[PDB]
């Protein structure tokens, strides 16, 4: 069987305890379809969401059996300096997937050419970028605004600290305006993020595009706002030796062809009524 290695992260990747008796509640979609999920270790718990949905898609289409476990340090993966000394190593799923304990990430793990130097990267199967959420009613055309541009405390704006996002702001020279801005505001997780902008406390919130939709689908006071920016996409990542690399893009690219993959943005992402 296929080592899966998945990550926590709504609503891409949902994680929940089982029941009493060991099993995944039964629930289903607001359009009354049965909720797929698996049983993904990291004791037993319960796994579902857009890219669970997908998971379940290729191994039916290329026919392989699979397991599927969380990262064990929570995650994506960078290269980081190992105990105190000038070596590097990749950690969360890039690490695992580089030293087998993994065969192959099956999580929204955006593709860039870092990465794609010691792994490889299936055809996208859903786009990656970076939007703005504001509470409804406030103005901003997106990374270029008047007010994102030329800081001040009348307008607070903010990422997560220590985020990908946080270190991609501060390693843009370019960004050194807006990140000396950012690094006053930053905060602890997107969860008090996302409230604080629901509280007014928060301007504006810079993170994921699916994310924020996500959010912005469910609460009527919340919306996102300007262009995508610093876009790229999620992939599949496997060894460069994998056998299933070819496979594996063939049946996204068919998913994306018959609207598959619409579908799971419209089920996962996109709320109807907010
Ligand atoms: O390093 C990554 O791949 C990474 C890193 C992140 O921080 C991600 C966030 Cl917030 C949301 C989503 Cl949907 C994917 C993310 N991926």
């Amino acid at each position: 069987r296929l080592k899966i290695v998945t990550i926590h992260q709504e609503p891409f990747v949902y994680v929940k305890p089982t029941m009493s008796d060991g099993t995944c509640k039964e629930e289903f979609t607001v359009n009354g379809d049965p909720v797929k999920k698996v049983i993904c270790t990291g004791v037993p718990q319960c796994c579902y969401g857009f890219c669970i949905d997908l998971l379940i898609k290729l191994a039916r289409t290329m026919n392989f059996t699979y397991e599927v476990h969380l990262v064990a340090d929570g995650k994506f993966g960078t290269q980081e300096r190992v105990n105190n000394s000038n070596k590097k190593e990749w950690n969360g799923m890039m690490g695992e997937l580089l030293s087998g304990q993994a065969d192959m990430i099956v999580a929204p793990l955006t593709i860039n050419n870092e990465r794609a130097q010691y792994i490889e990267f299936s055809k996208p199967f859903k786009y990656q970028g970076l939007t703005i959420l504001v509470k409804k009613g406030t103005r901003i055309t997106g990374i270029n605004d008047p007010r994102l541009r030329n800081p001040s405390d009348k307008f607070i704006y903010a990422t997560v600290k220590q985020s990908s996002v946080d270190i991609y702001f501060r390693r843009q020279v370019e960004l050194s305006t807006m990140y000396r801005h950012m690094e006053k505001h930053n905060y602890e997780s997107a969860a008090e993020a996302i409230q604080a902008v629901r509280d007014n406390k928060l301007h504006a919130f810079i993170w994921d595009s699916a994310v924020l939709e996500f959010e912005a689908s469910q609460k009527c006071d919340l919306v996102t706002t300007g262009e995508l920016f610093f876009r790229s996409g999620f992939g599949i990542g496997m060894r460069k030796d994998s056998p299933w690399k070819q496979n594996v893009s063939l049946s996204i690219l068919k998913s994306h062809e018959n609207g598959f993959m619409e579908d799971l943005d419209k089920t996962w992402v996109r709320y109807q009524e907010c």
